[PDB]
C-alpha cells in the first residue's frame, strides 16, 4: 500500500543504465522489498550478476537482463512497449571526462535520450529521468567578495529545484558540457510533459555514496581513468597513498547514503499522482562537508576499519590543471532544498556521513584490499 | 581589395542558411552590394530577398529533412547558420519546437562542415548569458553598480538561466548547449568556426506587422510590436512595466561585424563574438517612450494621452516566462580581434527604422483598418 493510501499496483519497470551504481542498487530494493518486476538493460551487467540466472534462479521470473546499447537498436521501443514505467539512468557521469570527451558527454546526456522520450510519450509510459545537481551548478552566493555577509543567508546557496537558478561557467569551461546536456535534456522532458501529456519525474541526485561506485583503477577499471571522489579517496587508501585534493579541495558538498537515495527513488515509483509533474532533490542536507574534509573522515574511517593507522601527510594538494586538465571549473557549495521532496514523499535521509563512509570503506577494504595488495607485486 | 592582416580578398562561395530571414536578407544585400562573393540562399521562404532576384542563388530547403543540404554545403567554402526559431513568444509556448530548431537541427550542419573541412560561422545569442548576476543582489544594493555583476565577457561571464518550469529559457539552453558542442567540436576534432552573440539587433526588416506582414494574432519581438501599436495608433504594450534593460545596435552596423569575421578567419576562427552597442542601453519603457517621440517626428501626427501601458506577462507572454534584465556586451574580444564598434545611436537608428516603417506599412494598415 501506497502515500495516498492506496493499494500498490505491481508494474513492470524498463530500467536503463541498469546494471551501473544506482542501477544496481535499484534493482536490489525492487526485488527484495516490492512486487514490481524489472527489465535490466545495459551494455553490462557486472554488478547486477549477483542477481542473475548465471549467479542464481532466485529471483528469475521478475528480473531479465537484455544487452543492449541505445544508441542504436530496434528492440528498444518493444522492450518499452514491455513496460509501464521507464528508467534512464544511462549516461556518462564522471566529471573527469566532461571536458575531455565534451562530444560524447553531451551525444549521451542529451542526444541518446531522446529516443526514450519518444517512446514513453508515443506509447503513454511513464518515465523517470536521472538529471543532477549539476543542474543548478554554481551558487548565487559565489560571485559575491569573499567574506561578504550575504554568502551567510541560505537565499544565496541552497538549491530549490522550482526556483533557484542555473549558473555555469563560459563555453571554454567544457565541464559544463555535461551540466547543460541535463539541463536541456530535462527541458525537454517538462516541456514534452507541458506540449504533450508525458507523465514524468526528474531526478536530481546530489552525491550519491556506496558500495559500487565506478571502479578502482588498475584492478575493475582502467588504469589511466578517473571517477568520482569516492572511487578516487577509496583507491589511494587501498594503496596507502596520500589523497590527491583539487586546488585544496575547499570545495563543499552534501553525500546520501545510496541505500537512503534508493528509499527516495521507491516512493516515486510507487506514488505517481505525487511524483509526476515533479524535480526532485535527493541529497542529505546534513552531511555536508569541504573535500579536505572528506579525505580527512575517511583516512580516520579508514584506519578504523582497516587497522593500519595513517600517513605522515595524508594528503596533498594538486591543480586542476594538472589532474582535471584543460577546461575544468566547478561547483562550489550543493545543498539541496528538501521542501519539495519532504512535502511530496516525505523523504529523509537517516543515514549520517560517518556511518556511510564506515559501511562503505568496510565493503571497500572487503572487496578490493587482497587484490591490491596482490597488484603490488 | 584587402582584409585586417593586410593580406588580399580570396573571393569565396557561401553557404548561407536562414538567408531570407531578418539577418540574412540584410547580410545578403551587404555581400553583392560591397563584395565578391557567391552566396547560396537556402531559406523555406525568400520574401525579405525577392528584391533580390532581378552571385547570388535562392535554393527553397527545409533543412529539418532534406538530402541536398550536404552537397549544398560540400559547395560551399563557408557555411553561415542563421535558421532559427528567435522570438521569444514561442520559447514558452511551443518548447519543443524551439529546442529542435535550435539545437537538434543544426547538428547536420556542424557535421557536414567538420566532415568536409568547412568553416562554420554560427548565430547563436546574447541570450546564452540570460541573466545578470547582479540581478540576485539586493534592491539597491551598491554591488549592482559594479561592472562586474552586469557586463557580459565571452570567455568569463556565466550563463545564468531561470529554473526549469521557466520555459522561456528553453531557447537559452538549447543555444548554450549547440555554442559547447561547436566549441567541442573545434576542440576534439578540428573545426574551424566563429560564433556571434547578436545583443538585440535593430533594422528594417525584422519580424512582422501583425495583420499585414504576418498573423493579427502572432507576437514578434519588441521592435515590430511597437512598430505595431504606433502604426496603428494605439497605446505601446509594456511588459511589467518594461524595467528591464538592452541594448540596440544597428543592423547595418551589426552587419559590418559579421563581415569582418567572414573576411579575417586568422581572427575569428575560434572565438566567440558580442555584437552589440553599449551605448545604446535603455529600459524597455525607455524605448517606448524614444520610439513614440521619434515616430511623431516621422509621421507628422503628435503623440496621444497615454501613449504606453502596462500589462502582466501572465497577460502577455502566458505561463512559463521569465526575462533576461541587463544585456550590456562587453567587446574587448570583439573590438580587438576586428576593430569593429557600433558608429550609430539609437535615436539615429530609430529615425531611420522608423521612418522604413512609415513609409512601408502605414497605407497598408490605413486600408486594413476599414
Ligand atoms: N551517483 C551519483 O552520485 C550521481 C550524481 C548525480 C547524477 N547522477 C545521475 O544518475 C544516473 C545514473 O548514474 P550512476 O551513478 O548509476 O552511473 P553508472 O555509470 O553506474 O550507471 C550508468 C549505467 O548506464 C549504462 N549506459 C550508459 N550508456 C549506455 C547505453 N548506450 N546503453 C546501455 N547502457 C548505457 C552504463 O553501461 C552504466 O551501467 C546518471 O544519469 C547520472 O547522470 C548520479
Ligand atoms: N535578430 C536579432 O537581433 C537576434 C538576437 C539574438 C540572436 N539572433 C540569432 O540570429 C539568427 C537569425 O536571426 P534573424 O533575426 O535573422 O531570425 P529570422 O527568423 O529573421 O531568420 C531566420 C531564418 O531562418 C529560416 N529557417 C528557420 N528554419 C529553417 C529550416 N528548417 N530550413 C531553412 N530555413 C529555416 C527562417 O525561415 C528565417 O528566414 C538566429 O540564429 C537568432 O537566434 C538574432
Ligand atoms: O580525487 C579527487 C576527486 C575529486 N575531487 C574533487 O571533489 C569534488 C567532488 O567531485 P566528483 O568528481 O565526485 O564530482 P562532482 O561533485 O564534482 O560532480 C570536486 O570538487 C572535485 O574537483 C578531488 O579533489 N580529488
Ligand atoms: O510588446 C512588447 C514586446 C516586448 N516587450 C519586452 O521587451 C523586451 C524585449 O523582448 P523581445 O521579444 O524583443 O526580445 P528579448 O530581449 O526578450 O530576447 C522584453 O523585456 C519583453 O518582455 C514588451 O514590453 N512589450
Amino acid at each position: 500500500v501506497d502515500l495516498d493510501g492506496k493499494p500498490i499496483q505491481p508494474l513492470t519497470i524498463c530500467m536503463i543504465g541498469a546494471g551501473g551504481f544506482i542501477g544496481s542498487h535499484l534493482c536490489e530494493k525492487l526485488l527484495t522489498e516490492t512486487p514490481h518486476k524489472v527489465l535490466a538493460l545495459d551494455v553490462y551487467n557486472d554488478k547486477i550478476k549477483h542477481l542473475l540466472e548465471p549467479d542464481t534462479v532466485e529471483w528469475s521470473g521478475r528480473i531479465q537482463f537484455h544487452r543492449i546499447n541505445i544508441k542504436h537498436d530496434s528492440r528498444l521501443e518493444g522492450l518499452v512497449k514491455m513496460a509501464d514505467l521507464i528508467i534512464n539512468l544511462a549516461a556518462i557521469c564522471t566529471p573527469a571526462d566532461y571536458n575531455t570527451r565534451p562530444l560524447d558527454t553531451i551525444y549521451s546526456n542529451f542526444i541518446d535520450a531522446l529516443p526514450v522520450v519518444k517512446y514513453c510519450s508515443e506509447n503513454n509510459k511513464r518515465l523517470i529521468h536521472f538529471s543532477t545537481c549539476e543542474v543548478y551548478g554554481k551558487t548565487i552566493g559565489s560571485f559575491l567578495p569573499k567574506d561578504h555577509p550575504l554568502r551567510d543567508d541560505p537565499a544565496f546557496y541552497v538549491l530549490k529545484e522550482d526556483i533557484s537558478p542555473c549558473i555555469f561557467g563560459s563555453i571554454e569551461k567544457q565541464r559544463w558540457s555535461y551540466a547543460c546536456a541535463k539541463q536541456l535534456i530535462e527541458r525537454l522532458v517538462y516541456a514534452e510533459g507541458a506540449e504533450n501529456g508525458l507523465e514524468f519525474t526528474i531526478v536530481r541526485p546530489f552525491n550519491w555514496i556506496g558500495p559500487r561506485m565506478d571502479f578502482i583503477p588498475g584492478i575493475d577499471g582502467p588504469s589511466e581513468g578517473v571517477p568520482r571522489v569516492l572511487a578516487c579517496f577509496s583507491n589511494n587508501l587501498l594503496r596507502r597513498e596520500p589523497l590527491k585534493l583539487v586546488d585544496g579541495g575547499e570545495s563543499q558538498r552534501t553525500f546520501v547514503y545510496i541505500n537512503d537515495a534508493i528509499e527516495a527513488v521507491l516512493l516515486m515509483i510507487e506514488n505517481p499522482e505525487r511524483a509526476n509533474g515533479h524535480i526532485f532533490n535527493v541529497g542529505n542536507p546534513n552531511n555536508e562537508v569541504t573535500v579536505r574534509q572528506l579525505a580527512e573522515m575517511m583516512t580516520e574511517v579508514y584506519a578504523k576499519v582497516s587497522g593500519e593507522g595513517a600517513i605522515e601527510s595524508p594528503t596533498v594538494d594538486v591543480s586542476s590543471k594538472e589532474f582535471y586538465g584543460e577546461g575544468y571549473d566547478d561547483s562550489d557549495k550543493r545543498i539541496p532544498d528538501m521542501t519539495i521532496i519532504n512535502r511530496q514523499l516525505g523523504w529523509n535521509p537517516k543515514t549520517s556521513l560517518w556511518d556511510l563512509l564506515e559501511s562503505t570503506l568496510t565493503y571497500q577494504h572487503r572487496t578490493y584490499a587482497e587484490a591490491v595488495k596482490k597488484a603490488t607485486s
